[PDB]
This record gives C-alpha cells, structure tokens and sequence, in this order.
C-alpha cells in the first residue's frame, strides 16, 4: 500500500527548559523524509507519548502532518488501555489529517483476547481510516495471538496490517497464514527488521532510523527489492547502533544520538532520564562504525 | 500505624449503561466498614482507574472519604507514568481529604531504578500525607529493587510503605533489612499474604476482601496477632476464592462475585469484559466453600 | 513420617586434587548430626551429583548412610531424566539402606503432565520406601502442578511429600487442598522457608544448613513450635547468608563459606568453579552477622 | 568444514519393545541422504540421547556413520552437563569417525560464563576434530552471550560454529560482528530458520527435516542460494508442519509423523510417551498441507 519500508517512530523534541521544542521538530521531520523515510509516527512508545498533555499530544501531530505535507504518510499513534479515549484520539487523528493510525494493545489492565476483540473492533469502526495493530508484549504483557488478529481482519475492513514488536519471529509466518499475504507487517523491532522481511514484513516502524534515516531506508529499499545481501550488508552496519540504543531505556538512547548530531536538546521527561556517560560513550561508537559522524 | 491489616482494593461498580453506580458503591463501601475491613483503596487497579473519566476519578475518591466518615484510613489511588500527572493526582487526593495515597510503579513507558527514584521523590515532595509505593511488576513490567525502595525511605519520610505485588516472598525480608522493620509492607497478592506476614507484613491491599472483607479482616487480625495456626484455617477456607476470583482477568472475576451477592451490577468497562459462565461456576463453588452462599 | 525440620543438602566435598574427600565429608555429616540437623540429603542438586561418577555417586550415599548410624533420615538424591535409569538408582539407593529418595522432575528433555506421572509412579512402584517429588522448574524447566502431584499422592503409597523449589508459596496451599494435610511439604527455597512453613510445610531441604545447620534447626523448630515470631528474628539473622550464598550458582557460595569454617577445601568440578573475591567478602560478613566466625 | 544447509536432528527409533531399531534407523539415514539432507546429528536432544544407555549411545553414532558412508558429514551429539563426561564422549565421537561433535550448554547444574568458558575450552582442546557450541536456553536455562562465544572462538581454533536455538534472531548478527563472518551459525529451531539465515545462517539442525527432509533441503538451498522469495514460498508450504510438530514435547511429534509415513514405530522412552490422537490428526492435517501424504 502506503505502509511500507522504513517508517520512523518520532521522537518528540523538548527545549532546555521541557517545552515541546517545535522548531527543532519541524526540521527533523523534514531532514527524515530529505533523507529518504517512508512514513511517520507521531506520538509514538518512542515520542514519549505518555509525559504529553493532551494540547502537546495534539500539537505534534498537526505539524508532523503540517510538514509531511502529503510527501509521506503519518501514522498517528492513538494508543490507550481505554476503549473509549482510543476512540477519541484515533477520530482526533483522523480529523487532523493522519494517513492511517497505530493502536496499542492496552498496557496495565491486562485483557483477554476477547477484550482486545472489542477494543480493537471499537476503535477501527469509530473512525474511516486504516488501523495498525500495536502488538507489544514488552510494554503491554498480554499478547493478540495471530487467531485475535485473523478474527479482526476477516471482521473489520480498516484493519490493514501490524506493527509487530513480539521479536519472535514465527509470528511473521503465521500472521501472513491467518490473516493473509496482503496483511501489511511492519517490524516493531530495529535488530530484527531483516529476518522479519524474510517472513514476509515489508517495512518496520523503527527507532534507530530516527538516528540514521537514510542507511535505514536504502536497507528497507534493500529488502522490498529482495536484494538480501545488500540488506545483510547495512545489517552489518547499523547493529552496533541497533544494540547501543537500546542499553537503557527508549527514548534515552535515541535522545542521546539526536543531540549528538546538533539536531535537538539531549531532554526527557520524569520518569525517563538522560543516558550515564559509558552508554553515550557505546553510542558515539556505534554512530562512528556506521559512518554517522568521524 | 492505621496502614494494617485487610484493606480493600474496592471496585468501581457500573450500572446497566456503564456509568458509575454511586448508590451500590456507597452501600457497598459501608457494608465493607460494617464486615471489618480496615481500610480503603479507591481508584487502584481493581477499581478498573484507566477507564474512569478525570470526573469519575475525582467523584469516586469523595465519595469514598464522604462514606467512610474518619471510621478507617482512604488511601486513594493517585498512580500514573506520568510523574507530573502523579503530582497533580496525589496533591488532589490531599486536598479532597485522603489519608494516604498508594502510587504505582510507571507502567508501559518502562524507566530505570534512576527515574523511579525521581518519579516517588518528586510525587512524595509534592504533597504532605503518606505514600505507598505500589511494586507490580506483572502490570508496570519494570520493578523497584529494595536497593532503589531503601534509597527512597531514606531520603523521604513520608514515603511509609509498599503494596508488594511481586509474588516474591523473599523481598518483604530484604525491604524489612533495607527499609527497616517500620517500613509499612502491605501484600499486593491474596493468596500468598499469609507467607507475606510470616516475612514480616502487617496486611494486604487485597482483592478476596471486596466479596469476603469479615474472613478477610479475620484473616489479617489472626496473623497480626501471631495466632498463624488460625491465619492457616482461614486459608484453607479462602484459597479456592483466592484463585478462582483470578482464573480471568481482575476485576472481571471480583465483580461477578458482587454481583452474585446482589451489591452491584455484572459490568465492565471496555477493553475489561464479563466472566464466561465456566468460571462463574468456579467463583460460585469457591463462595460456597468460603461459606458465602447456599 | 521423621521427614520434618531442617534437612540438609549435603554439599559433596573434594580435595586440593579434585577427588571426593571422604575424611572431611564424614566429619561434617557427623557435625551436622550434632549440631541439630534432622535429615540430610546426600548427592542432590547442592551435592555436584551431575560431576561424580558412578562410583562416587555410590560412595558418598554408602558413606552418608555409615556416619548417620539411623540417628537421622538419609533422603538419598536419586534423581534422573531417564525413568529406568532413576528406577536402578533408587532401587540401588534403598539396598544400600537409605530411609527414603529425593527425586528430581526429569530435566533437559522437557515432558509433559503425562510423562511426569509415568516417571514418578513406575520410580515408587520400583521400591518399598518413601520417596519425595522434588520440583524445581529454575533447573528442569517443566513444572509438576498441583494436580498432577496429586494425581501421583492419590495413586501412589510411597509418593509422601514434596521437595518445592517453585519459589512460588500459594503452591503450597494449592498442594496441600489436593493433596492433603498429612501430605509432608518441605521447601526446596531457604529465603521462603518461613512463609512456605506459614502456609503448611513442615521443614526445608536446605544449602543454608550446609554452613549454619544449628541456627537452621531452630529456625525450623520454631515454625514447626508455631514461634513465628522466633522464626523471623532468626530469619533477620540468616537472610544476608540466605542472600549472600547464591549471589554465584549453587554450590560455589556454600563450598566457599564451608571452607571459611576451616571445613572442606574451596574446590568444584567444572563447569562449577570457585566465587570470586568480591563474593568471598559479602559471604565474610554474612557469616559474621549470623555469628558463626569472628 | 562445509556444514551448510539442511541437517537433520535424527530420532532415534525404537520397536515395540523400546529397543534401538537398527533396521528402522538404517533405512531412515539412507533415505534422508537420497532426499537432499546434507548432514545427520546422531544422539541430540530430538535423538532421546538422556534414555539411550552408554553401549546404544555409541551404536547409534557408528550405524550413523556406516550408513553415511562418508555421503554427507556426521556430527556427533556429545553432551554433557559434567566436563569430564563431554571430553570423554567427544573423543569417543572422534574415535568412531566422526566429521565434528555438537556439545550443548551444561542443562541443570546452570554454571556461570566463566564454567561455560572453562567447559568448550577444556572439551574442544580434548580433540581434534570441530566443535558446534549448542546453546539452548529452553533447555540448559543458562546462555552463552556472544562475548563469552567470541572470547572461545578467539582462543580455541577447533570452535568452528553454533547450534543457536535461543529463538532471538539478533543474537545472529551479534555472533557474526564478535565470532566473524567466517563462523558457522545453524538455527537451532525450524520455524525460523528462514530469518535465521537472512542474518547470516548457513544452515538448520533440523526436526522438521526428519519428516520433510527433501523439503526442508530447497528451502536450505533457497536461502544459501539467496533466493529467499523461493524460500518464504517453502515457509508458507512447511510452517503449519514445524507447529503441528512442536504442540507435544520434542520428540513425540515427529516420531508420530514419521510411523506415519511407515517408517518407525510410534515409540518414546519414559518420560518421553506418544502424543494424543487431537495432535495426531493437527499433524495429518500440517502433512497433507505439505503434500506428504493423502
């Protein structure tokens, strides 16, 4: 479709005194798509979602679709554990322009498959836009097994793929089985974006891209073209930074490698904090290996 | 002092249209205090928080300070991953005349011990009346060491206890060496708070005593009393509602229970969702066994 | 039957030149005795059974028996994930005069519910005395439920107990409703052997009672008295030892520790090897806490 | 050392009195060499090594290597969870005329990085022929990080590659920046072999390739062709097989499949037992799927 290759999970930027740091947003976005991205996530697990009033939340999304200006797609993250607040920010994202919205399994309460049935059957007929399927065991716990996804698919016309961010990678092969070869599968993983494509994914919603937009993108190019050796090549490349981003926890690492390269503030909001010395130190490393800075 | 003992993670319950039911709440929270129950958590995770309205979360809290009437401690619910939100949730919590609040571990976004320690410093900082840390790693995912919790009681007074809800019975005796034997240790698990006591707790912030609060306040008062003899009678009766209340996901099981009682409505807010009829049969067998029902 | 109290798991001690050092084996089995141990479980999961050969295996249970003289039980270790093989163990176990066996859930290969009940009743079927079911999913990866324990009570004479090592204590309360009350549940975890005997068990097969089997034996007295309050002043005592003794994998922290008390030589069989320094002081000064050195 | 492509992790068949079936196992190693196999494992985990006695353990090794007639290499399974026992079955393995020895992580006793270490140094530097690291977490619960692989690699020339069956395909390009490109990695599980190899495999040590071994050789020869659109055409073919083979505990569904197409007879050593007939028939169905059978 529209969804595919490498697809940045946004982080959103903030100023030395904590402000949503617009400026430097809007010339992030626009350096991404310059550098070769092929869609955006706003208000992502990445943007620091959670630690944004609801003005911020909205305002992200406005210039990140203000600034794409129709050049790439915006998957608007409209994640909740709450049906109903699911709904009215997937509408809000709809209304504000976005491509398509990314829908988080809830995180916290912890339903069964037939309550992510009716969350995810809610919100996808709340609204006339397509829905990605956040599954993310990592931050959620529960798990929408390929069954739940096959029923939501055959039921709901709008569901049109998943950003997969399991890391096991069966699922890949088992969710294009139920759900079929046109299910659109995205990555939720940076370290395993190429085995993922091998089962059938053809994109990932990535954080390091955030970092190296380009080299990402020519290794998705890479793989939807099925120039595997050419991918396993930028594979070699990007790992260390894949792994170093991911020493401490998300978005502290990207944060760290975005300021690194002058482009924002290296800023977090409670209960996030920046990166130790040693970690910013295995970071530089890796962002040099990939050729990123000398 | 007053943090002893069984003290209800109550329900919210909802009537036929899924609005708050304040009649069968003020009812129910009196029927609580009439069987014993020795205090009150409001808006926890059993009160189904994520999908209460900021109105219904004010609402529930003042009605359950207005009903308990000074009878036994309210510790509000006062949790979010959001450090600032945590503030401006415990500083109401204060002001609307809430004895204590219990605040949770920040779920989904998944920080380090590093910004725990700024998430409780600042929330406690903010605010004049006792916290409760609330350690759930089986909904949050990331977990407060003794090492972290230590540096917190340390440093600030007012941070009097925990909701453990590891399952890990070995760390109420590494919070009692770390924390100290005046550090308030509350079980967050039903079923494992009798070995909880043994370690050192003085009560549980429990889910059994919604349907049970007489056998419940029994239970705690036995083990407080060093009679372990009686505590392990009054498990043998409770165990089987200990685990078929959590055969499907909290509260879906505890509301049914109610419901069964006749004190509330069989509802639940989206993505939760009522119990199968195989595990209302289990939950009924265990109230008999418990003595509940004919 | 005399299966309560504080059992040891024997650590099988070796020389400065690898082989199995009977003098100072027969020494400690018999200071253990004295000391007020009320079991010993030679060639366990503490004993290094996977480095003895054959012959060695035989010794150090031949050698546990003679010093014992039927003054404590001998609970031989006869465990294996072949059935035939822990038959001819057993069978070889009880010739050679041991009271009752300790038998471990088949480990590595991973059977079912099924292949666990034909395992354990074709092993007591094998033999006329007692045998215990250890569980112990932290080494064998599968996981025998309460079911099918009981299942294996309800079927078989000489199944009388179990050796839980789950760390997970509502399992004892579940155990004891399946299978009884009378049925002798001894923990397999020394951190949770308080809690564990709050909730019905009767004694712990124990690493601990390897270094301070006299505080051990009275910590377990005290359960067994119902002086939960003893117990946890004693639990106050042994928990940094608890702690510091599996800060490196079992049993390099207790051969250490033994060899402090100037009792074996500070020698393992790969892949087991010796603690580190840093190791060696935190067990130091646990010891001195617990005021068994100076 | 061309160890490539599709190896097959050999059952070991027994009669209908649980015997060695010599007659069975000949005829089954012929045939998968004439269907494209390019390798045999004797006596791994899917071989039920643990209930083989040491006499059959060293007869399965020598039938393997008779019937392959120097075809296709042998690489000889020689566990152990005792270093001295590795070292003695590795050296036998070299003796009997095998190509290379695959050794597994010590299972049970869960040794430290170090004892991992001291363990492949000390077994490798027994022999002369090339080792395979065997890491299996699902197993041995321990794991050897890719430092301590490539601290081994660095020091001992005979460690050649890796069984990795740790399912996190990351651990692939993390193996090949620290080990090298030149290091031979080998999925250890079928279902995703294909993702396995877009990181750099050059093969899998197989269980689907007992029932599908011609198969199970494209879809290998695919990927090392780098024709990896062929190969996910051969996932979509095999993928309900490499399911429906692991519903029940390795190896009891392949040892079904493979009385299936009359090959063995359908028989498993204690604790090890036949799959019920519900998996029996998910197994039909995956090999009609697959076009094994009608």
């Amino acid at each position: 479709s529209m969804l595919k290759g490498s697809i940045t999970a946004l982080v959103t930027p903030f100023d030395r005194e904590g402000a949503f740091d617009e400026k430097a947003f809007r010339a992030f976005v626009n350096w991404q798509i310059e550098e070769g991205t092929k869609g955006l996530v706003p208000v992502g697990t990445t943007g620091e979602t959670p630690t944004l009033s609801h003005d911020e939340h909205k305002r992200v999304i406005e210039v990140c679709i203000e600034v794409a200006a129709g050049r790439v797609p915006v998957i608007a993250g409209a994640g909740s554990n709450n049906t109903v607040e699911a709904i009215e920010l997937a509408q809000h994202a709809e209304k504000a322009g976005a491509d398509a919205v990314l829908v988080v399994t809830p995180y916290y309460n912890k339903p069964n498959q037939r309550g992510l049935y009716e969350h995810f059957s809610r919100v996808v007929r709340s609204i006339s836009i397509p829905l990605v399927i956040y599954n993310i065991p990592g931050r959620s716990i529960i798990d929408m097994t390929p069954e739940t996804m096959g029923a939501l698919v055959r039921d709901c016309k709008n569901i049109v793929g998943v950003k997969d961010a399991t890391g096991k990678i069966e699922r890949v092969s088992e969710q294009r089985a139920i759900c079929g070869k046109e299910f659109i599968q995205l990555s939720g993983e940076d370290a395993t974006a190429l085995g993922f494509n091998a089962h059938g994914g053809v994109g990932c919603i990535s954080v390091t891209s955030n970092i190296a937009p380009r080299l990402c993108a020519e290794f998705q190019e890479a793989c939807q073209a099925g120039n595997f050796a050419k991918a396993l090549e930028l594979q070699d490349r990007l790992m260390p930074l894949h792994k170093a981003l991911f020493l401490e926890p998300n978005p502290s690492g990207p944060k760290y490698a975005l300021s690194r390269l002058g482009r924002i503030e290296n800023v977090l909001r409670s209960p996030m904090v920046t990166i130790e010395a040693a970690t910013a130190e295995k970071i530089d490393h890796a962002m040099k290996h990939a050729g990123l800075i000398n």
